[PDB]
């Protein structure tokens, strides 16, 4: 039973999506994501424009850029092991939750609101033979079956504007134990801009989705006990994987606003790592 009218027609959106850009990147190896990239692009790996191969190539490197942005939100979780649960808060098809298990070894349950995208996670973790330790649910990460104090290590990543932050960072501030860690990886309108500039209001239109200031982003957690001990606009280091996407076949027609909006400074791509304490 969905919470509101607003996350029934979130739960309908990601029931409904299967965009080659998603599906065809996560073919390269496996991994299932659906958030964006970051570092330089590998020209070398992508070779000659004119070949036949190209657009194969360039799939292969959005996804590198893809799996390299989880890499960099996981060097933020501190240290995990096999004995320490991990939640993935807004978890999709799975793929940051795959590569968690692996670098830590740690129990990971992701919730999302898509009973699809649960499945999809919870076949691929069978495939794998990690279903014992990776498990994606339907649930409302706003509130989760997991007990107070009873997770190590938790994340948003590209999931926090569909939610009210201050109910989010709440419940990740009830399950985390003291001396917990959290991360989010977000696109966030820049406070500097003054208000959700057009092209932030047409991404939003996009994907039915609400994207927040970073001044929210800071004193939501601030009201929460979670406290930012680094924070990184990476818009710089996204930028790349945007130009290069905006030339693929697969390209859904909002490359453009993102481009824009964080050349122009109104939107920004920012990592905000904080402790629970
Ligand atoms: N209130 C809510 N509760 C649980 N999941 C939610 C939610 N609102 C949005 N989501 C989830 O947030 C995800 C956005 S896509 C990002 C997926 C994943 N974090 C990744 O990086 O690959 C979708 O899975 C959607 O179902
Ligand atoms: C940083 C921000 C504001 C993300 C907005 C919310 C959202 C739907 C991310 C999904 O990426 P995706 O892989 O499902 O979509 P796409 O097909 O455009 O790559
Ligand atoms: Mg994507």
């Amino acid at each position: 039973a969905p919470a509101t009218p607003y996350q029934e027609d979130i739960a309908r959106y990601w029931n409904n999506e299967a965009r080659p850009v998603n599906l065809r990147l996560g073919d390269v190896d496996g991994l299932y994501h659906h958030h964006y990239g970051i570092g330089p692009v590998d020209r070398a790996a992508l070779g000659d424009p004119e070949h036949s191969e190209y657009e194969k190539k360039v799939i292969a490197e959005l996804h590198r850029l893809e799996s390299a942005q989880a890499e960099f939100l996981m060097d933020h979780l501190g240290q995990a092991g096999p004995d320490d649960t991990l939640v993935d808060a807004g978890c999709g098809r799975g793929g940051s939750m795959v590569m968690a298990h692996r670098r830590f070894g740690s129990r990971v349950e992701g919730v999302t609101l898509s009973a699809a995208q649960a499945d999809f996670g919870n076949r691929r973790a069978r495939e794998l033979r990690i279903d014992d330790h990776v498990r994606s649910r339907v649930c409302n990460m706003l509130d989760t079956p997991f007990d107070k104090g009873a997770v190590t290590a938790s994340w948003n990543n590209e999931s926090t504007m569909y939610v009210d932050l201050h109910d989010l960072f709440s419940e990740h501030s009830r399950f985390l134990k003291v001396g917990g860690r959290y991360v989010t990886i977000t696109g966030c309108w820049n406070p500097r801009y003054g208000q959700p500039s057009k092209w932030v209001s047409q991404i939003n239109a996009h994907f039915e989705c609400n994207i927040h200031s970073r001044r929210e982003y800071l004193r939501a957690m601030a009201d929460n006990r979670l406290v930012p001990h680094t924070i990184v606009d990476l818009t710089p280091d996204t930028l790349p994987y945007w130009e290069l996407r905006a030339t693929s076949s697969l390209v859904t027609g909002i490359e453009k606003a993102f481009i824009e909006s964080y050349r122009d400074g109104s939107f920004q791509y920012v990592l905000i790592a904080a402790d629970r304490v």
